[PDB]
């Protein structure tokens, strides 16, 4: 008892690069049968012309699964193909990889023939012992869970043609026990070897015309096919895709028979699908469609589709829908099962069934077909409702059926937060790869779980996908970038910035996302009983609203602790933060050490004693020269007060020398402009006189004072001091101190690291010229918010990808809403838009390389 | 919740032609690891010269496994040999293979190699179709499937070295969740293609001294091997034979790793071992010796151990015993975990461990072999008791983990009636196979439960083991008699004139033979005898009384057909020579004993209650119509026995003159006149008590010849049931015998079913001599029981199966350990010699 779902799917099939390939054929009735010399000259020892053959084999990109060159060469193309496809399968559910990496998920995969092996290993002397890593059979499971870093089991098996389905039952079996949360299960086929076509044509199950017949009365044998299939399957609770539900499933062998090991026995195979469906408390009667077996042999379509009439249709009023995908691709063995399991999904999904080709009389031994009780699929024919059965029978006598029950699940009806602009991640292996990501996300904009799936599997380390690109879905513009990445640890700083950011209905934009609203409407549970409420104060468009002290200082600081509540939602810790001036409350919250009541009031009284306080009418000028340089040249009573960069210098003082002493700098063409204080001269001795009023309510405030963390840089105190006791808390004397002391901003931008990424968490993105000046070329700055940004959600979201493009995970999934998940059916397919890097080329058998 | 068994095994090993010869060479510490040329010319592209390799590859019983010469010629050598290993390794469970047929019993093969699909296919223009069928790798496992008609999954399985033993955990995983309730499972390995091995050299695997030191400090890579083994499971309520419990079992992979994929991963190798123990509820204390992986490479054995070191050791006050089978006969590679299983349980089995070789100096690496926390077995150590755990990883990370509880039954297994003598039989390919079989037999003759074990062996379709055996054990002679076989089974239940003093008291001691006569002594209490008194009393003259004889003679006869029952022995046709009739009729189903026993009483009190004159009867040398003419008056021909002799019967007033005049001219020659006029006196009042007895007449069938009614008047109504009519009748009329032998086909089985077998001589004369006829118990045999026990062997040489073990109170499974093997005393028809791949079949 744990539900088992088959989450992701990808493949290539014989003339079908990927499965959007191989449904097109389906769909649309194309024979992916050929004759051409791809494998050997086509007639070779008298053998059929047709054989169903992948379009390539020489394709890998080696150096994304940690492959080196020598080892490539020398590796079984279906390892090659299957590694690619094995991870096309996982994304395509919307599952990142990593989230699955030292799980105790299983991989199980159905494999038949070593071809490469024998090859590779013709030769003693020019051998190399790798051709073993890249061609034991075992190796085609092994070296799956070596790359994905599986732990649970890994087992290559073969029952001969049933093999893929068989694996697929023994993973589902792993899962309902709970030995494995999910499990990577495989198919594989190649036809390198000509000499095996004709030990089966000796044995006379090859048809001579190439050809499945699948259930008529010319059927002679069957067509050798290739395969590389791969499927994911979780529990319930892991999926985000839900192709189907598996039911049931089981395996038997027919044991003795008097006609010899390879005459299938219906009447063995009849007491597999009975022993499934009603002893599980399961009819018959629901089941919709059964893609058999089907390989258009004179012997094994009666004895099948007889045994399908006495379990199934027996037990029946309507007709039962039949097809076989092998009329359309061929047989590939042991990757059989899997290659029929993706006809079946991708008809649901589209929902239509794709037909059989080559049905044109019925056989005669099968009455059902004569009298309507079996139908085959003949044309397209519409998806109508009910589960599903698949028999995948080897010629030893292995059999192996499945019942799989459709995800039905219908998209949700849009709400007002689904009409939102949206963020969408991508990376890849080349630039192509996530434009072409890019570019299917766009076209689905609306679907909310394709987009939440796609932004899960972008989070990819930086080495594996060096191209990385972001969209913002829902905007006049298009907004898109691109780029490559530099492999590079890149660290995460915050900025708070001071006062001077303030503006008219700033944030409005912002309370559209619920967390931001959420953050603002606590921020109001600190500050209501003092008679504010910060949402009254973004709403007013009273044009000055934000003159007030109290309100600016409580507003700028609710909105950076909303901004600081995004950024974790996402996923965002910041590896150092730096505040400017009444940036250092906010600071304490992204820090740990305040709680958001504590910083909003720390904000209210820093603004309401000074409103209440008698300071002399003071005023301050950025001016241009060094923080050494405004020790000499200011007069007495005017002092250095914020260090921005090495260029620009804040100083504080009165009237009676700042305005006179500014203009003896800007007759000298210095730099220099008055700033709009409110009245007053921060961060100097004339601010002393707010430090016992102020203090006192501060310590009603900040209860007992937390440790700041050594991520934490202060601006309010010197390094030299850091080791201080007033450093080691934020406590009510710490923020006095700020509003008093200097602030030693480029002191703290001297110790960010090289390729850093530093945001600007404030209600407008001031400081962004500074922090370009003041730290390193190598870092890039990124700014949140701008002033009248017509947008802001959209400046928002823009600059969050810029985040992402750095190499920087982010899950802008958690902005919104959740997704329900299982994501509804018909949710586009993900593993035909997965692009690799396939500029390299490598070898791949011929019929050379075998005896003759 | 099942409990899951390692029921049985077998298998081939590096100069070890089954596990017999495998121990011998285990405990004898002889390394089996050899440099000949038999694969390919030693140091062949600079190959290691030392390879463990089988002794033979060319050998298959071909005709038994229905594999026609052609198909043997191409099929892989792993596959024909796992055939014969895998019978061999079901009926060491003393498992007839015939009752797991049609089961939902399982099969996984462990295989990483297919090196004679590869040379069957070389050439397109020569090869043969077959070559698929007998070497593609799933039939390593469907081939098994299709012959023992196993019906649960089959699956050939490959995870490298470790594929064997993940087979067992599959299989046990299986039995455990109900979904089997036997699996047989099996692993396999040859070294046919020199271009394999040059791989593995390559990749730095391979030791160039060709060794496993197995922990040893100069251990530097592995041993190339082969084997082939199988295994039986079953759940712990069809086992026989109980080697190990599986406690628990389980797989992990390695995953990723900075050092590559063939670099074993210690931490994950341990984290499986973690959670099979405590997590279970099974304590690493358990423990007394830990089966390695134990390859012998510079870094695959520290990783393991010190794994070993910190999953287990470090929750345990005794030192841990660690050893490596690998040491003893290198790496068999998908193959190693069943090979190493089999070295665990022989050792179990013998009491004794048997050390590894090579063992000289710890590796330094492994802090664990230097403090004495682990101990390696480097001598023969007594087995103390506890759990086994057993280590399997492969080369690309598969990692397997099992944990055994060995069987603790040392004492023998319960039951009643030990003391008695058995019987023992067998079947085979050839005469060698039965002989030694039963040689085997008479050397373990007090170990019952191999008996048993052996015996339902036995029972196996004439056309698959033509020639057959038996003996007897627990008796002063040498009794045993072997032959070849091609018949259907006719019970004779003989007359008057087979009673004698003490009769049947050697059969008593047969608790079903006992029960009958128990039971036919509530028939005749209220009448005031007890049959048992009757034969207990060696007061001579007790059955010169007509009803002691009557009613101790039917009682015995219906015994007898009870203990035949017993042993599964249904007639084909049954024949009554006159009061033989009675028995008869409980044999054919239309009689219950009372009804039976009571018609005998009855038969003989209204004869004892008329008082009739002194009559007697002689058989004579003449035939049935020359005794109508040469007979005085007052003779007439009672009972024809054969063409020869014909009884006859009248008064001593012309009997005992009209003999003479017979035996003058030499011919053949309870104070009664039988089968004749004298006794028609008796139908009235005889009529009248056995319509009291036989309530309702049931009908006989076609298999019951009469005797009292002419073949004529088979159709007759008197005919058709077995009434107080029919019985009445018996007693007047003449006794027609040799005119339903006539009836005997030809090569039939004929027990004559009496207390002392008097009509042997008569049945040979009068049924064809193709037919073997049976006496079961003689007049003052010495022994009857030990009489009877060698008959039912002669029943068993004619191809007709018999389960001795009825007769004697059941044995209780699980038997002891230590329960001698039977898989090395299976032996084939191995007169042909069919085609083995060669180095020169593969690309240079």
């Amino acid at each position: 008892s744990e539900e088992v779902v088959i989450a992701g799917m990808s493949g290539k099939l014989p003339e079908s690069e990927n499965l959007q390939e191989f449904w097109a054929n389906l769909i649309g009735g194309v024979d992916m049968v050929t004759d051409d010399d791809r494998r050997w000259k086509a007639g070779l020892y008298g053998l059929p012309k047709r054989s169903g053959k992948l379009k390539d084999l020489s394709k890998f990109d080696a150096s994304f699964f940690g492959v080196h060159p020598k080892q490539a060469h020398t590796m079984d193309p279906q390892l090659r193909l299957l590694l690619e496809v094995s991870y096309e399968a996982i994304v395509d559910g919307g599952i990142n990889p990593a989230s699955l990496r030292g799980t105790n998920t299983g991989v199980w995969v159905g494999v038949s023939g070593s071809e490469a092996s024998e090859a590779l290993s013709r030769d003693p002397e020019t051998l190399l012992g790798y051709s073993m890593v890249g061609c034991q059979r075992a190796m085609m499971a092994n070296r799956l869970s070596f790359f994905f870093d599986f732990k649970g089991p890994s087992i290559a098996l073969d029952t001969a043609c049933s093999s893929s389905l068989l694996a697929l039952q023994n993973a589902y079996q792993a899962i309902r026990s709970g030995e494995c949360p999910a499990a990577l299960v495989g198919g594989i086929n190649l036809l390198l070897k000509p000499n095996t076509s004709v030990q089966f044509m000796k044995l006379g199950m090859l048809s001579p015309d190439g050809t499945c017949r699948s259930f008529d009365d010319s059927g002679s044998g069957y067509c050798r096919s290739e395969a590389v299939v791969a499927v994911l399957l979780t529990k319930k609770s892991l999926a985000r895709r839900v192709y189907a539900t598996i039911l049931n499933a089981g395996t038997n062998t027919d044991g003795s028979k008097e006609q010899g090991v390879t005459f299938p026995s219906g009447e063995v195979q009849e007491q597999l699908i009975c022993s499934l469906y009603q002893p599980a408390g399961l009819a018959p009667e629901s089941l919709e469609y059964i893609e058999a077996h089907g390989t258009g042999t004179k012997v094994g379509d009666p004895q099948e589709l007889n045994g399908i009439t006495r379990s199934l249709c027996a037990f029946r009023q309507a007709p039962l829908l039949i097809g076989s995908t092998k009329s359309n691709m061929g047989h590939p063995e042991p990757a059989s099962g899997l290659a029929a399991l993706t006809k079946v999904l991708l008809s649901l999904e589209h929902g239509v069934w794709a037909p059989n080709l080559h049905f044109h009389n019925p056989n005669p031994e099968i009455p059902a077909l004569l009298d309507g009780r079996l139908q085959v699929v003949d044309r397209p024919l519409p998806v109508r409702g009910g589960n599903v059965g698949i028999n995948s029978f080897g010629f030893g006598g292995s059999n192996v059926h499945v019942i799989l029950q459709p995800n039905t699940r219908q998209a949700p009806a849009p709400t007002a937060h689904a009409a939102l602009p949206h963020l969408l991640h991508a990376s890849g292996r080349t630039l192509e790869a996530v434009q072409d990501l890019l570019e299917q996300g766009r076209q689905h904009s609306q679907d909310l779980a394709f987009v939440s799936m796609l932004n899960d599997i972008a989070a990819t380390p930086t080495a594996a996908m060096p191209f990385r690109g972001y969209t913002v879905l829902g905007v006049e513009g298009r907004v898109q970038e691109v780029q490559q990445v530099s492999t590079n640890k890149r660290p995460l700083w915050f900025i708070c910035s001071g006062m001077g950011t303030q503006w008219r209905g700033m944030g409005l934009s912002l309370m559209r996302l619920d967390s931001f609203r959420e953050s603002i409407l606590r921020s109001d549970e600190a500050v209501k009983p003092l008679g504010v409420k910060v949402s009254d104060l973004l709403l007013s468009t009273d044009e000055r609203t934000f003159d007030d002290i109290v309100h600016a200082f409580v507003s700028l600081t609710a909105i950076q602790i909303a901004l600081i509540d995004l950024l974790t939602s996402v996923g965002l810790k910041p590896d150092g933060i730096i505040g400017h001036s009444l940036g250092e409350v906010a600071c304490g919250y992204a820090d740990g050490c305040l709680s958001q009541r504590e910083a909003v009031l720390a904000a209210y009284w820093r603004g309401q004693c000074i409103k209440d306080a008698h300071l002399p009418p003071g005023s301050m000028a950025a001016v241009g020269l060094s923080w050494e340089e405004c020790k000499q040249r200011c007069p007495a009573g005017v002092v250095p007060a914020c260090h921005n960069s090495e260029d620009t210098v804040t100083i504080s003082g009165p009237q009676a020398a700042v305005n006179e002493f500014v203009e003896q700098l800007k007759q000298e063409g210095v730099f220099a402009k008055e700033v709009r204080t409110g009245g007053l001269a921060f961060h100097s001795y004339f601010m002393e006189g707010i430090a016992p009023t102020l203090l006192q309510a501060l310590k009603k405030v900040i209860r007992e004072p937390r440790p700041r963390s050594a991520r934490w840089l202060s601006t309010s105190i010197p390094e030299a001091q850091w080791q201080s006791s007033l450093a080691r808390t934020s406590s009510a004397e710490y923020n006095v101190n700020n509003l008093v002391s200097p602030v030693l901003f480029q002191e703290a931008l001297w110790h960010i690291p090289e390729h850093a990424v530093v945001l600007e968490i404030a209600p407008h993105a001031l400081l962004q010229a500074v922090l370009k000046r003041g730290v390193k070329s190598s870092c890039t700055i990124i700014p949140l918010m701008k002033r009248d940004h017509k947008d802001n959600l959209e400046f928002f979201l823009t600059n969050l990808g810029k985040v992402h493009l750095t190499g920087i995970n982010v899950n802008p999934n958690a902005l919104f809403p959740p997704v329900e998940f299982p994501a509804p059916r018909g949710t586009p397919l993900i593993s035909p838009h997965i692009k690799w890097d396939h500029s390299q080329t490598w070898d791949v058998p011929v019929a050379e390389d075998f005896p003759n």
